[PDB]
């Protein structure tokens, strides 16, 4: 299996690894953060505010962490081009910092002998990959992008819909839970001006280009799909909310039937489906990237419906993150 | 001038008498709660986690109210049927229990003496008005209707974008503060069962008529828009999320003059228009009924537009509530 | 293995059934609660906001449930006299509704057939008792209590520094999560006026009996130990502030050497010892009663002490339950 | 009036500001924060979840603020060093940076001309002052501290309890709003582990100094209270929970009436007294240090007792920094 290394231990960096403890999929040998020392990456690990304890063992070693009796390498470098990848026989480097998202930037693992480089978000530059809707391009590429949450939950439903009714036009809202960059009280945001305002008093809208990504992963939509965020007080788990005209004349059965099928055959345990009346913390540590939600949508007429799909925005994409680490090492190989 | 009764001294209810004494506009003279004694009254009113503390002056003497140096009687029957409004003068009755939105079960109120009831929710069977989009079709009902928070917000916006551009078809999310009725931790609502979900843990889909009542006080708009709600963990203050679909050819920039136009003009007070960087916060105690949020929305092309709207769903609803009571006394009166 | 009915299958009553299939000290056979039908009470506790989702299997098999196999009764009596509990063996009744408290309402479940009533709150009459502190005293009477949350919190803790320090004086703060009592938007609460506020927006004292209580589950402690809550926005979890005064001299290591001490030999499974930098929700779904935070106390003298200990309120008390219904039927078998 | 500069547009930066300008009580004329350039500091101070929408009027011109028709100069210095106070006139520079607390590092304002530095914050070596208990102890240090938002609460308390009753021991839990150094979701506090956990998801302990500091700013109680903090998802608002032994022996009643008497004549503005059922959000923007909850302490006996102080950590203290600053430049001044 491929041997991994994390820059970033934060929110997807550890969930990354706890993705890569339960499936066995990937070998994490090495760790780098030069914000926490080994003893605080222990704690950091065990106690989780949103998936609760760790259920294994952990424990720190000379400067490094034993996880089920397995060593992992803990590095504190400021500068991705300091860490020594290569002692640990890292190869695939989740690059999970937020501040190194350029192809340029990421590159500096090659420096301590990474072989790639897996980009936790979207990029300026490097190609983005969803799994289950063109990991098949996949094409070589030293260092890609694993898009964000939201264009994994909702590429693979618009794919489908597109194959299957045709997307004539569609924008999204992504009702999000906060995240690392947003703030406890209100105080300067580097992204926007909004972002900075208290994290879980407010109603908060922000620009994405998640929804115009899906028209990069699906070509046949670019320029058709768009959209928009909005930052809402949850911890954790959001949800996609998509109003789409398709070309052919459907019914909302048809268009659940069509979700359906998907979720058990081509996307099975990417997109799921469901009709039971549930909430956002009933996605909560559910690894699909994708989990359409029957009854909370609507249809207007035969052509324009609104369609909704959950994610967990730090456990399905952390799984990705995986899957994706395996598909590529298959590639390279 | 028109002497208001007020049944259900809730959220909303509380929220009304702020805005008849903030504007002077109406004068409360009666209300009537039958789980509220009047000291526990004067303690609801007095201190708010919302709207923060009231500015004037509240005193208990001997059953009723007395604020601002002005007596409000104060009753506490269950039945309607029973508040004896004519003692105070109370004519225009604010409806606001939530279990008396018929017109069979708010005509209770003219037992008592009242002469117009409006209900503070949409309604079954009452002709139901928005202000700025249809109060001059009003014709002396006795039963009358505000509609909801949520087609308050969204019907003077789609009336603007459908006057200005046609509205060809429009889907609708409310992202909702939550409520009364919903629940601290997971309880009953088997009427619902993801609203007995826990409230500030949870996004809560719902379904809800407020995006097709715009149907009915739009009736141009009849069989055109639709949509749901998302309730989400905050106290108050929503966001309505309108994508639409336009017959003519339009900028985005010429959706934002449209709106300006109509927020500088016949909209005035009810529709605003912002480009600040606002978030929902900033529309706790907004009288509007609808702030368009010019940042926040997007055009994917010449026909197909996302638009977002902010609501106080207590505070703009209420000063509603007082706005219609104002017009419907002026046209009783020619 | 003791056959139990539950009555009022809310957030104890649920997770009670959570404990007891975890378990499997008492079998659950048949439950009450009139405001929830048997496919809306799969869906209940399938999914919780709170603990997870159930990691088993449950359906609906005509008015029953199944989980994990089993056949669970259901029943929707408003009255409890009305309970068949007989028909289904059920024995234990645990009586978590929240309206039948005192020894006269809880009785009625012996119209069914119940041989013990175990009321899921403190009583006006029944016998109190908290598991690893006063379970021996217990002497066969058939309607008993477990007492609170709280108390079950406080009390371990208490007797341990009482045992080896002798407490001349305590007074405790219970920092509570917020409950199914509390609202989310402000409302009517007319015993209780600070507890309509906004549960998830604001801080809200409360009086409690708890602390007072641990004087009569420890007698020694009667008139030395009150307190009060203050009502916090989190879903669950909690946490004992208590500040007590010893007639003994003791330095804090002295104090977090009998509470070790105390983990690891008798109260062991009930009162956890831990020196981690936790936080609330690192004890969700813990099932100890109380888990004193060696980091979070401080001593000003040799005679003067605060000590910390977190609790979840649902789930500890919830397992302490099952222990309490495995005792007393063990005593009543010899 | 004194003039005034800020270092540090943040939360107390910016209530400071609009305290000034509330009260007129003094002038600020120069701003700095190198992370906030000139429009988004309006942003900043026209908008703000916690204390609502600033009522006056303010634009930006150039480089600089302008507001209520009063420029204020605006600089983005990393270094207090490099900050031209002079060129506006500042004197009187607050620190509310919350990075140079020591007398050393905010020194550098005397390199741009400042007269005095108030440290918004304890500080390790400049001398504490808390309005109302020792500010007449001032002699003319050029680096002042007007210690914590939790300080300035229980110190004005503890010296009325100790003046009438005298105070024997005491210990203090704060149970305090969360705040910018907290971090939203999970994230690294290598300083204070708990720290790091998501704010608004848990109860988190953490150690402080503001309640030994009570026996700084008061020295006849040295050695005799100390305490700890309790971290909780609210966004503002704080509450003192004070569980302290008397020498003499007292009523609760006499309790009351001493501090009532203290909030009526040398503490008012400072101290405030209430018998309100009152919650945290009514204590929003209220600029008292610290507000006595009457219905919510409890006397345990006729020494042992509990008393529970509300305080807004942003807008008592806040107001507390404009006062020092006035009371400091008249004594400056003879
Ligand atoms: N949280 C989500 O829902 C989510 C979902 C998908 C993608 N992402 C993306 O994943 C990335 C990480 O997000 P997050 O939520 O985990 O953020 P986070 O703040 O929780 O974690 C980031 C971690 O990187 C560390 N770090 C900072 N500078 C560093 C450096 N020079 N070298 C090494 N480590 C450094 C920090 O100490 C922190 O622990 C971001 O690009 C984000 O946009 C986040
Ligand atoms: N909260 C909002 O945002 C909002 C906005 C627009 C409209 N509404 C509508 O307004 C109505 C009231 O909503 P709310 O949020 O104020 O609810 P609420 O629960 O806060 O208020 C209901 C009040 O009615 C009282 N009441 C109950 N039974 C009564 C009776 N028999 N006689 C007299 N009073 C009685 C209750 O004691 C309570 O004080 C509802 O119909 C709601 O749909 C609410
Ligand atoms: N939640 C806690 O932290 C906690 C902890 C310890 C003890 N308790 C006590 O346990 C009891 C239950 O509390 P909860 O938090 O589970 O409340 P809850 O509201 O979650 O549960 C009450 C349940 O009882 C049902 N009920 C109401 N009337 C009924 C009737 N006549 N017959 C049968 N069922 C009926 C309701 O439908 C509801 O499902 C209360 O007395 C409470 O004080 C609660
Ligand atoms: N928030 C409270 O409740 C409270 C109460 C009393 C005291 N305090 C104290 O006041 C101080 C500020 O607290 P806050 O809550 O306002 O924090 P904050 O983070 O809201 O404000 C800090 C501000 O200082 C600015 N800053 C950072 N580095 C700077 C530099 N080199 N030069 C100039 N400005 C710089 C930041 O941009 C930010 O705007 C801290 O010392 C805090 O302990 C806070």
């Amino acid at each position: 299996v491929p041997k991994v290394g994390i820059n970033g231990f934060g929110r997807i960096g550890r969930v990354v690894l706890r993705n890569a403890l339960e499936t066995g999929a990937v070998e994490v040998v090495a760790l780098n953060d030069p914000f926490i020392e080994p003893h605080y990456a222990e704690y950091m690990f065990k106690y989780d505010s949103t998936h609760g304890r760790f259920k294994g063992d952990i424990k720190v070693d000379g400067k490094d962490l034993v996880i089920d009796g397995k060593r992992i390498k803990f590095y504190q470098e400021r500068d991705p081009a300091n860490i020594p990848w290569k002692d640990s026989g890292a190869e695939y480097i989740v690059e999970s910092t937020g501040v190194f998202t350029t192809t340029e930037k990421a590159s500096a693992h090659f420096k301590g002998g990474a072989k790639k480089v897996i980009i936790s978000a979207p990029s300026a530059d490097a190609p983005m990959y969803v799994m289950g809707v063109n990991e098949d391009t996949y094409a070589g590429a030293n260092v890609i992008s694993n898009a964000s949450c939201t264009t994994n939950c909702l590429a693979p439903l618009a794919k489908t819909l597109n194959d299957k009714f045709t997307i004539v036009e569609g924008l999204m809202t992504a009702i999000h839970a906060y995240t690392a960059s947003q703030k406890t009280v209100d105080g300067p945001s580097s992204k926007d001006w909004r972002g900075g305002r208290a994290a879980a008093q407010n109603l908060i809208p922000s620009s994405t280009g998640a929804a115009k990504a899906v028209g990069k992963v699906i070509p046949e939509l670019a320029g058709k799909v768009t959209g928009m965020s909005v930052r809402v007080p949850t911890v954790n788990v959001s949800l996609v909310d998509f109003t789409v005209r398709f070309a052919k004349d459907v019914t909302y059965d048809e268009v659940k039937a069509a979700i359906k099928e998907a979720s058990e055959g081509p996307l099975k345990g990417i997109l799921a489906y469901t009709e039971d009346d549930i909430v956002s913390t009933d996605i909560l540590t559910d690894p699909h990237s994708s989990t359409f939600d029957a009854k909370a949508g609507i249809a207007l007429n035969k052509n324009f419906v609104k369609v909704m799909s959950w994610y967990d925005n730090e456990y399905g994409y952390s799984r990705r993150v995986v899957d994706l680490i395996v598909f590529v090492s298959k590639k390279d190989a």
